[PDB]
């Protein structure tokens, strides 16, 4: 499979051991599930990158559930900030509440939706990326900065046209696997 091929090729290492690890431990064939993995990597390449760019931010994706949950127990006992039901991808101490990071192929608003509504109930942000450059935040709350929004948006995009590149963009945006 190029799409194998393609994330090993375009994801660092971590990112990729990361997603393996956790599509691996749920039964799950990264050979089979290929667009799934590309989607895990691409969304933890997302939160690792938000976070980057800011210690504004608290990582919670990309961590085993104790260490998450751990995390999340200790910032919560510490700020007051209720505790989510679901792990969330970041907290952010600047404006003290966790986020939630959606990366969709579809329409954001779309997806926005599916995520405020599965996580209805929490004070959890939300922020939205598509591959086409739009975005979608709570209250139009966007967090960042211009140009670290920008250049999530420039990775997002050239992700697109590289799987377009290889011919596997359209098997990719049909299927909502990792979403
Ligand atoms: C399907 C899905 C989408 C996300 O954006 C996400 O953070 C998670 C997560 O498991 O933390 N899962
Ligand atoms: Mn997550
Ligand atoms: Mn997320």
């Amino acid at each position: 499979m190029a799409m194998e091929d393609f994330v090993r090729q375009c994801f660092n290492p971590m990112i990729v051991e990361l997603a393996e690890k956790a599509m691996k431990e749920y039964g799950e064939d990264p050979k089979i599930e290929t667009n799934k993995f590309a989607a895990i990597c691409t969304h933890l390449e997302v939160c690792f990158m938000y976070s980057d760019f800011g210690h504004r931010f608290e990582i919670i994706e990309g961590r085993d559930r104790i260490m998450a949950w751990t995390v999340v127990n200790s910032i919560c006992n510490t700020t007051g900030v209720e505790k989510p039901k679901f792990l969330p991808d970041l907290y952010d101490y600047k404006e003290n509440r966790f986020i939630e990071i959606g990366v969709t192929r579809r329409e954001v608003h779309i997806y926005y939706l599916e995520k405020a509504n599965k996580i209805k109930s929490e004070k959890t942000h939300i922020h939205i990326f598509s591959f086409t450059g739009e975005e979608m935040a709570t209250k139009a709350d966007y967090t960042l900065d211009e140009e670290s929004r920008a250049r999530i948006k420039t990775r997002l995009f050239t992700i697109r046209q590289e799987m377009a590149s290889r011919s596997l963009w359209d098997s990719f945006r049909q299927s909502e696997r990792g979403e």
